[PDB]
């Protein structure tokens, strides 16, 4: 259902929790088209989660970089079906995808990410961080971005630490920097974070 | 039976879905289009949101490669039967194929089932429940199954069942159409626009 | 009984549904048509999106074959009986037939129940729960039941019920009108327009 | 006391309903209509969706035999009291009558209770709990009860009871109005329209 | 505690409601009005529909007798505290009275609870749970309770609880205002407009 | 932790609320404002109606007391943590204070929790569940809790929560700002606009 290597525009490997206690990799795609009032189009089990996240991150989608979300239709899918899955609020993976789709700048697939984006651009802690890292290990992901406030919640058993890089972050700019493909477009998007 | 297994029908596609979390089912779709006097997508019952998302995604690809603007049409969609407990796929490709077929007036092969999510770029994204879908295709007496290329490694069929069906991987909606649309001048013509 | 089982009535049709999992019901539909003072379909309850769907599709058929365009008109569709847990047939032909009866002023045979979904081109598509629908029409004292032709292989009628009702398989909405509309000069005016 | 037992009031009707399992109760409704200023139906509480469905159904006849399009009015309906565990009639005749009463400015006889479903064609259709409902109307000192013609045989007025109330069977909405609207020129001309 | 028992406040009324099947509770309301800039009714929580309905019904009476147009104002209603499992009264008078209070800038007596439904004509309609609301009033140290005139016969108060509260039957909204609005020039002025 | 107990942070306030049966929670609110690049309040989930209500009431007091207009800006309000069962308070003062903070760029003491409803005139109104909220402030290691002063006699602390936290009763929004805004030029400049 997800790619572990390479870069893809508008595609991010999020992490979620399947029922009571395993993590799963939650791949999302986002695309954006002119509104032609702009809607968020999402379907399935996690559709209200997606629409909510895009609504929360809308000022940072404009009030840093460029476009008003009310002038686009934003098309989101989770790749697969995830009954019994709880996704993060204001999930950073959905934000990154949408910013990735808009900028047309590809996202590294080998890096998984979990976190809640505040409306001020902070990355807030989330549950299930150990379960989620473990799922990223079992999937072959190289790195996992997590909330800095979750650093202490990671309780991996010797062997597993070492199997993946855990990158803790505070700010949405740190997430983009770590996952957006290098190049002039990124260098320019990156300078706009002030 | 709720589906047709042979021959060609305009605007009709054999889809695949999962019921419970165990069993596949064939999901027949019909798409019909009429001029609007702006357009609307009419579908009812539990999978209508999958209908609307697929039309939204195929509209974009239809206008980009052909010029046809389906904001000028009312798009009429039914799942043939009723599908409770049935979970379809996001932007389902069988729905999108049915619409292209109705719009271009080219018949679709009923012996080929297909499962896939359609991205607005026209890529065929992978889906869940692949083996359970292909099995339900086999039971239905279907000859071939179109699946996303990314699902090739999820196909877990007994020897004997590999045998009974053709599994055709695709990654783009024009491969789906090449595979299902009836041969002819109209098809030849459509296929060169999508290049 | 809120619901009738003999006679001819304008704009009333005995439909069939499946309640919860399996038990079938007779589900009467009352339609009434009034020059809009453009126009719209007024229905309530869970089955409203179905009635607007059937109405849309019957309107396209009526326009084409009769020249009569029902968009200057208010179509009130009502379901008799307080049911819950009922999933309806898409574009249900019961509703489509109640509306043709209501528009044309040509009464409908109350001893006939039907089931089926109507395509915009006027084909009667197969539907779920056909065996249960028929056992419910048997249950209810009804003399004939119209089902889609493609549902023939799904009538699992046994050694009790193989005898109780005339099952009438149909392909198209004109065959429904032929078997339910009251004979006379208006029916004949109308039926030669679908010919 | 929630209802009035004698005299005439505009827009006020004593309906009948069943509270929980067994028992009938009187369900007083008031309707009032104001200029829309698109017209809405405003009701609150337990029975608010049954109130809205019923005005929406009915608008057919509220329009169609007589006065005004309800899309040009806001219709404000209350049940006088709180009705926990109450199931009212679908397409309630009392609600229809209250509404026509409030638009026409013709007061309704409060000593006449009523129960039944209005068809979109104007027919009065049978309802459940008729003995129970009658017996609540007797306990309340009401003089007459209008019921559906098809419920005539569901009236089991024991020894006791016969004699305490008049049961008036009706087939049609115009009959309901005739029996409860106050005599005068306004009634006389409203009744000629209902023909 | 959630309400005030003494003295006078602009825009604040002590209403009465029922919790669960029986118990009574004091239901304090505050209404505040601002210029619109057309107007809306802002109310949140479990009781908001009763707030909207009450304002709708008092708007017409406000403009009727007073000229002020509620169309021109945002009406901000809160129920002071949280009222899970509470059923208020339809078009509740306590809400209407708060709005009139807020709009006129004349304080309401907080020692006087009230219950009642407001009709658009300005009649006070009976309500359920009158013994229990009054008990709730007594238990709060409320001095007087205004109830609808048709509920006189539902006051089932034993000697010792009589004597503890004054019960005041009303049938029109101007009687409410006369009873709870602070004496003075403004009130004299207002009471005269309601004639 | 799904809240923070120390620091000063702009636009972030520890609210308090109550879930299911009796338990309380810390419910942090984050606010973000930007000139409307008219403005909108953007909030998500079940408590969104409260947020826009809180916003509207603080709007009126900001515009009237400091000539600012929340109308020229987009206000994002967000609730931290994931909750079924949660009831908010109407016009909740934690949302209002996060807003004033975001707009004036003045940091909020993170060691303080607050509960309270805001009126359009800027009064702080009493609220449900005051004791359970204070204890959810205790569990969270918070030092101060701001309550409505009319809730003073609702504080029923037991032997293991008596003397654990500083309870501050307030009547007006500026007392709130006095107890939570970080001291300096901007806070002083703002506080005299309100005094």
């Amino acid at each position: 259902l997800f790619i572990t290597e390479g870069y893809e525009v508008g595609r991010v490997n999020g992490l979620a929790v399947i029922g009571e206690s395993a993590g799963i990799v939650l791949p999302i795609i986002a695309e954006v088209t002119p509104s032609m009032e702009g809607r968020v189009i999402a379907t399935g089990r996690l559709q209200e989660i997606a629409r909510e996240a895009v609504m929360n991150v809308s000022a940072i989608i404009k009030k840093y970089t460029g476009r008003d979300i009310s002038n686009m239709d934003v098309h989101i899918q989770f790749v697969g079906t995830y009954e019994g899955v709880e996704g993060d609020s204001a999930s950073i993976s959905i934000a990154t995808a949408v910013i990735s789709a808009i900028e047309g700048i590809p996202v590294d697939q080998s890096v998984a990410m979990t976190g809640s984006l505040s409306v001020k651009g902070e990355v807030l802690p989330v549950g299930g961080v150990t379960q989620k890292i473990e799922a990223a290990i079992q999937a072959g992901l190289k790195k996992v971005i997590i909330p800095k406030d979750n650093i202490d919640d990671v309780l991996l058993d010797a062997e597993h630490e070492g199997k993946i890089e855990v990158i803790p972050v505070s700010r949405i700019n740190e997430v983009l920097e770590h996952v957006l493909e290098d190049g002039k477009k990124k260098n320019r998007l990156m300078s706009k974070f002030k």
